[PDB]
């Protein structure tokens, strides 16, 4: 066999493979210096086009030889030694001089329609235009050409739900055009949404067909029956014609799909919400959060969709409302618009008001989202969340959102010795997998609760358990601005009761 | 490799390379001149017919040579200079010229081209005549021209129920000569109607065939069975011998369809109740 | 017929005779020496290309001549004396000389050989690197150099379970370049875990597939039903094809597995809990056993995972807790770590409790492990267990773990001269090494804190107490030191960690 360097080689130099040249040409040859059988030449010999016999020569070429020579010696003797010396020389700028490759002999070929064809064949998704998240998508393709090098690895881009991270993936192998070319030979985007214990073979069924010829996927068997053994190492086999191939894996939530993207030793792009999946992974792994739109880019993505900005003071506040609101959620910013019908700051006022007054229900619109609302998607990291965790956060309803409040002012409301550090552990496992909550280490162990988490939670936990983790707090809450509440002033959480009473 | 102008040349001036020439006369001159191979001159020198060894001569060839000079520098040599003398002022004819002929007309009667055969493949109706809505069938034919430049797009032809939406896509894509040959290649038009969840794939099963060619209608499989990721896949695989083409999708009522549309970067017009 | 250096010629020199040669023009020289036939020198004589006059003759001729003589005074005589000199220099180079090459590189990169290619083939796992057990990747790989010679082989690393044997077959068979390629050919990586009666076949069907070709993956047949007899002669067959192939059997629970591997005369690494399955092979056996990561191994392995090494004394005591509470443990170590959030010493030493009063639960996280706590695994080599052993297990909970204590003191909980109990203390650290057996000063077992807190959450919340009792009965009736008969009266030296209960 080959490998990835000799296999990227009759890859990168394909454009030119089939422009001119003819494997019956080499066939002679290569029974000859002992690289075939006389039922592969009849095999590539008897094929109607050549795109055919180029395409099973270079199949059946990379599982014989064990090296790249007897088809460099050949390109001279046939005339076409303007191949030959392009792939010797490709060869060279690998052993020798490392580095030089991409810069050399790799770049000169970039073209912007290429990638069009290869980003489509690998499903990936049409690319965000009218906003674009600079900082973010340029971390992304950073840390992915660092790693172009790597035999197999791990990215996670993990965030909030509707937090953006798929638009990012989406963007950032669609910007450069070394993502696509130079740094990998081609892409695979699948996304997983596994939740059964069957889907985490599903996936790796559907892969295995994202790599499978367009050729042969008439003879595509009852593959639907056959081990995970099976698929797995019939999936490793068909990886050979692939050098420096992409995974992008938009949406995992069973950590089942890590375990088999390290069997199958696999460069992966990764998009989750819950980000404890890459415990599974023993090995390179790195991260990028796709955390709350700051304040200013906010603005940003507002004017760049057609939204009025301020001039009043008590109009840049009724923007800063809609802003705390959607506690920066890319999502559920987008569904406001698509609903902010008359542009008016007026009517955008008017549903500050529908928020509050109906939660993510008053504002749930038709999106490029594959949800109606915010609430469909976090439906769903609640679900996972183990039984206790599921309880924990059940409560947190009743606290104060947008405020940074401490750990024993929590240990009142949440179920459950002297010291409750449990509490702080289940907070962790709960800004960990979904980014439901917020840990902030110093000056004291404190978390919290944004808005958008909590409009979700507010018309979506029994609407008496509000009412009880309220009365289960005034309970504790007595026995003996840029500044944490001090423990002086616990016994009165008064201080909020402005957002307190509006329940 | 040559190139289309100087393939085009070997093709054009082909009437003429079958009634005078030998590609066994041209094989030692080529053995030699460096574009040659010696299993090359014995593939097409042991040929019983002359018309062999020249569809040889002239698709080796094509592959081989950086450039159509050793074949001009040949017909002088062999007494065969009336032929390339021709090959010559072909090749001029485009080297000291930048102007030729566009995406337009030199084989006449686009009528049963454009019109008839193209239209018909489509599954596009049957055009409305005894009235035109001027204004509207023009501003959606406009609006299409200035897209054939775009890799995929969205044109929403929407009205009110009955309001004519459908009959001005049979118009648009009637009237003119442009929108079928000149600013797309094909045409696929297919009616939506879908209510249920399958509706959105059944569709799409649709295209799929709308796609594939009249052989391998009969291998059509059990496609009815197999998942939503791989009728997308196996569309956007038939889709590339599917150079400039177009979808009407008439009458959608499901925005899934849209989504599909918009992960298989197809180029749309859609008429459409609910905007 | 030639053989491997006068064929090695006509190919290495074949760049050359492809240039200029011809052969019609030796076919009558050769007609001639008696080396060929009048249908010979029709087959290559009528060839419309040369390659394929060429290919012919070097096919033919390999076969023919009784040596590469006839061929060399032939290229003297065609005024082609530029290659019977090359071939005559390539002759000599290893006629007068006893000295060439060996199994090794002149071809360099056997990183995408080697390494991804073959291991990745052979279904090898992504071997470990943070942390590297030195002592033990070692030993492996060489005992696995001393044998690629036999013929066929078992090689045991067996241990605890969680004790890390899995990830050190991924590390010998990763760090060398030599096991593979140099020492075995090629890889096979297979995990077992097979309890039923139809596992042990449903395995080697799967190694079956594990050699053929990637060709007729296709044309794999419903083998899912024929004989035993015949999946084994189906296999040995096509393991022709296959020179020096390694075996690992990750994960063998049951001794049908070995008996199937030593009729099919495999070379077989084998990770496994229970040592007693290699009774089942009458054969070279040869042992490594995975121990309890000492006391210095876990301080490289916290550190290696970012872990605060001590400085204060009651902190290197806070990590000592740990070390002693997952009595030297690879994998519930790693659930600490994954589960020690802030990282200070303190939240460590929440853990340190969350031990005492919640077992193994009290840590279990998300791992590379296939289990979310070292009880999920631990379940199974409980469950194979011996009925009357099952017992015996389950009374040791009443005991002082991490302690050195004598048989008969053992006697007074376990269920039945008593020497029966050590005979099944005994099959209970074989099985999966749960007790631990010290032949002298006097035979004494002891169960560890892992191995005990296990049972603490596991057994009746009464047969614990009724062990308790049961113990306080016979214990009257008429440090570096072991505990003398003497004093056996009071167990009370343990109070300390009895009271707990
Ligand atoms: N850069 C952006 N430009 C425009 N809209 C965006 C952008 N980022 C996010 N969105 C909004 O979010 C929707 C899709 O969000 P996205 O898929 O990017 O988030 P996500 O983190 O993938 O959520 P999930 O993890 O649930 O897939 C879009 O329909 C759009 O409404
Ligand atoms: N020349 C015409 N231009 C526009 N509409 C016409 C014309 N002649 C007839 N119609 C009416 O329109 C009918 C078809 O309407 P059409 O399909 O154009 O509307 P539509 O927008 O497709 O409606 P739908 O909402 O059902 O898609 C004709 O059969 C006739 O009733
Ligand atoms: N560098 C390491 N060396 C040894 N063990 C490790 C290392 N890193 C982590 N571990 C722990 O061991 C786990 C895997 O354990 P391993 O499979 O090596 O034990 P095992 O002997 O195979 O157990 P089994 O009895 O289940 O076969 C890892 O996921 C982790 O919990
Ligand atoms: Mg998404
Ligand atoms: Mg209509
Ligand atoms: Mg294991």
């Amino acid at each position: 066999m080959l490998c990835e360097i000799e296999c990227r080689a009759l890859s990168t130099a394909h454009t030119r493979l089939i422009h001119d040249f003819e494997p019956r040409d080499a066939l002679t040859y290569l029974e000859g210096k002992n690289i075939f059988t006389e039922d592969h030449s009849e095999l590539i010999s008897k094929m109607s086009t050549r795109l055919e016999r180029i395409a099973n020569f270079l199949r059946i070429y990379r599982r014989q030889a064990s090296e790249l020579g007897p088809l460099i010696d050949f390109f001279n003797y046939n005339n076409q030694s303007h191949l030959a010396d392009f792939l010797e020389d490709y060869i060279d700028f690998a052993i020798n001089e490392p580095d030089l490759l991409r810069p050399v002999v790799i770049a000169p070929q970039f073209s912007r329609q290429m990638l069009d064809r290869k980003l489509l064949l690998g499903n990936v998704p049409k690319q965000m235009t009218c906003y674009i998240r600079e900082y973010h998508v340029d971390r992304v393709i950073k840390k992915l050409d660092e790693m172009c090098d790597l035999d197999s690895f791990f990215l996670f881009l993990h965030g909030r739900a509707g937090s953006g991270k798929s638009v990012i993936a989406s963007q950032a192998l669609s910007k450069s055009d070394q993502l696509i070319g130079i740094n990998y030979d081609s892409i695979v985007w699948l996304k997983d949404s596994g939740t059964a214990p069957k889907s985490t073979f599903d996936l790796f069924t559907d892969i295995l067909l994202m790599l499978k010829s367009e050729d042969d996927l008439l003879n595509f068997p009852s593959v639907e029956h056959v081990t995970s053994v099976v698929l797995k190492r019939m999936i490793c086999n068909a990886l050979i014609d692939r050098p420096n191939t992409l995974f992008v894996f938009d949406d995992v939530v069973q950590e089942e799909t890590i375990r088999w993207a390290q069997e199958l030793r696999l460069r992966c792009l990764v998009t989750t919400r819950d980000v404890e999946i890459s415990n599974a992974a023993s090995q390179t792994c790195e991260f990028i959060e796709v955390t709350s739109l700051e304040i200013d880019e906010c603005y940003d993505f507002l004017e760049a969709y057609g939204m009025p900005m301020p001039v009043g003071e008590k109009e840049e506040d009724v923007l800063n409302k809609t802003i705390e609101l959607s506690s920066g959620n890319p999502a559920t910013l987008m569904m406001f618009f698509k609903s902010c019908e008359p542009k008016t700051f007026e009517k955008m006022a008017q549903l500050n008001n529908k928020l509050e007054s109906r939660g993510l229900v008053g504002v749930e619109c038709i999106t490029p989202y594959s949800y109606k609302s915010l609430a469909m998607a976090l439906q769903r990291c609640v679900e996972v969340l183990s039984d206790e965790d599921r309880s924990a956060l059940a409560f947190a309803v009743v606290m104060p959102p947008g405020v940074d409040i401490p750990v024993k002012l929590w240990s009142c409301v949440i179920p459950v010795e002297q010291l409750d550090d449990e509490v702080a552990d289940r907070l962790k496992r709960l800004s960990k997998r979904g980014a439901l909550l917020s840990g902030k280490r110093m000056p004291v162990l404190t978390f919290k609760i944004d808005h958008i988490i909590h409009m979700f939670l507010k018309h979506v936990v029994d609407a008496q358990t509000i009412a009880n983790g309220i009365s289960i707090l005034e309970q504790r809450l007595l026995e003996i601005e840029t500044v944490i509440r001090p423990e002086d002033f616990p016994k009165f959480m008064q201080l909020h009761q402005k957002f307190y009473d509006s329940l």
